[PDB]
């Protein structure tokens, strides 16, 4: 009966959650915030304001889902790609445990989800500001989905610069026109920007890969060759050696990635293979140039000052 | 000039996904579905819609929202849990790797998201629906993150009965209280909830208890080689504290530590539960009584089979 009427109050009652509770499970990802470059992504959602001209208060709450469905992405993306350091310091995972920081970086997307509902009481445009949410959350997941079963399953698939093209389009485009999207659904005042971000997003990505190796051979660990990543360069590399007969190559690029080395030596053979042999670095050094060049050189405003310094420091 | 056409193509165009990308990706999903349990988890529902009465139609939707947030939250529980085995197959993260498994795992989080909004086009509903929803994975996540957390940082915090008691409202609460909510807010027809914490509370408890009682009566009792803080062994630790037994208390604390597989060590544990602490029939007790609570409900304060084999 004592019981019992401890029962019956317990099930007849919202669950007791404290702020202790929350603290202690908030570990993996407060952990990950004492890390930089939210100013810059602060950067580009005011300057992409200066057009879309949302009040400063919702631009904020944009801003915070936004960083939070950011920073759990890259908890979990550590996770998947085993990696022991972001930001010059310990991943969350090795600190904590896979298992908090897989479930505190999934409770923090539940979060954010939460917070799309103080952008606006109108029910209309919340559908429309969730539904955004829910189709760049499943782009995001199909992109990452990819490039990790290519890079876990290699040599199973050898994508194209095409397939590579599309999991970038998915992956890394899912944040990009999330923000803007939502911002696009909220503004009280041209054409879409989407293709604009889409175009960013690839500059990102790509840039990413290259500099990750460009880096390293002249500062950073070539970390994704440790990590077998199916990158920009390494896309090329793979297609470039297939096409001309070079089976030996193609053979060594994909034994290199399997072995999950951190060895220097091993890594900086693999750069200078991409150097010299199939020349990717200067391919894919082209491939950025033109692609920013589409941009540096829109003049009739097909996809457009602030413009370019966000373009060198898309890196951050 | 031909690479600015295609660029351009691509940008201006949804991202191409196919139906093969789609295989790929579902396939650590797809591994789990082989896991019977889909019949009595649809038996339930379809009993419950007895008073609630959903149109078939939209039923079958409530059904894939269940379906798809339960066999999500196990691929990942396993990988929190180190679980090699789930319903006597080999888990999907061993299979497929932890890399494509959490992924998967999350990728069907937001799958069930996008079903909700196929239960209604009524905008207010449509809120609502979302809303519970969102409550009831932040709770689930809660409760796991807690779970957890007990488990890896043992010894620093040993619950209470009653802590144990509030994880399990979260934790096993949320996806009971989602289905539950969800057919509430449907109905074209008292709330059903507390009586579904009920079935939930019940359901974790023995959960924990049979993992324990399937061993000793022959089962691996998996939660001693996880280390976690089940429902016996809260008793346990909690009972050697109060009656002073200090070593027997940290003799159980040495045990969870181990995160052992011999099965000797395990046996020790259990012998330490039930000559000891009496905890294994404490438990089986509590779950009795909670059960009567509901077999004895003649004013139907609760109410408006599955009880037996809630497990
Ligand atoms: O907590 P654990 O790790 O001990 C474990 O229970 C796994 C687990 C982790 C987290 C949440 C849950 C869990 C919570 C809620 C429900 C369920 N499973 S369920 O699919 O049978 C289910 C629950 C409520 C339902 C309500 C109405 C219709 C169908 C329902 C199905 C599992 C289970 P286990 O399988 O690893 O022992
Ligand atoms: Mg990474
Ligand atoms: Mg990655
Ligand atoms: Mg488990
Ligand atoms: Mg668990």
């Amino acid at each position: 009966n004592k019981m019992e009427a401890k029962i019956d109050e317990l099930i007849n009652n919202d669950p007791v959650w404290s702020s202790q509770n929350e603290s202690l499970i908030s570990k993996p990802y407060n952990h990950i915030l004492l890390k930089p470059g939210k100013n810059f992504r602060l950067n580009l959602i005011v300057q992409i304001n200066r057009v879309m001209n949302l009040p400063k208060d919702q631009l904020a709450i944009v801003s915070q889902i936004v960083e939070l469905l950011h920073n759990s992405s890259l908890l979990i993306d550590d996770i998947e790609d085993n990696a022991p350091l972001r930001r010059g310091q310990t991943t969350s995972h090795l600190i904590f445990g896979v298992p908090s920081t897989i479930n505190t970086a999934n409770y923090m997307y539940f979060r954010a989800m939460q917070l799309v509902s103080q952008l606006t009481t109108k029910e209309p445009l919340y559908h429309n500001l969730i539904t955004i949410f829910n189709e760049e959350l499943i782009n995001l997941h199909r992109g990452q989905g990819l490039d990790i079963y290519w890079r876990d399953f290699l040599p199973e698939i050898i994508p194209t610069q095409e397939m590579y093209l599309n999991m970038v389009m998915n992956k890394t485009g899912g944040l990009f026109r999330l923000t803007l999207r939502l911002m696009e659904a909220l503004s009280p005042s041209g054409h879409s920007l989407v293709p604009f971000i889409n175009l960013l997003g690839i500059i990102y990505q790509i840039r990413d890969d290259y500099l990750n190796l460009k880096d390293f051979q002249m500062k950073g660990f070539a970390e994704d060759i440790t990590e077998g990543k199916l990158s920009f360069p390494i896309v090329h590399a793979l297609n470039f050696t297939k096409t001309k007969g070079q089976t030996e190559q193609h053979n060594e690029i994909l034994r290199i990635l399997l072995l999950r080395t951190s060895d220097k030596d091993i890594k900086l053979k693999l750069i200078q293979i991409l150097e010299f042999d199939t020349n990717s670095l200067a391919y894919t050094k082209n491939f950025i140039n033109q692609l920013v060049n589409m941009i540096k050189n829109d003049n009739e405003n097909k996809y457009l000052d602030e413009l370019l310094y966000i373009i060198d420091h898309l890196s951050e």
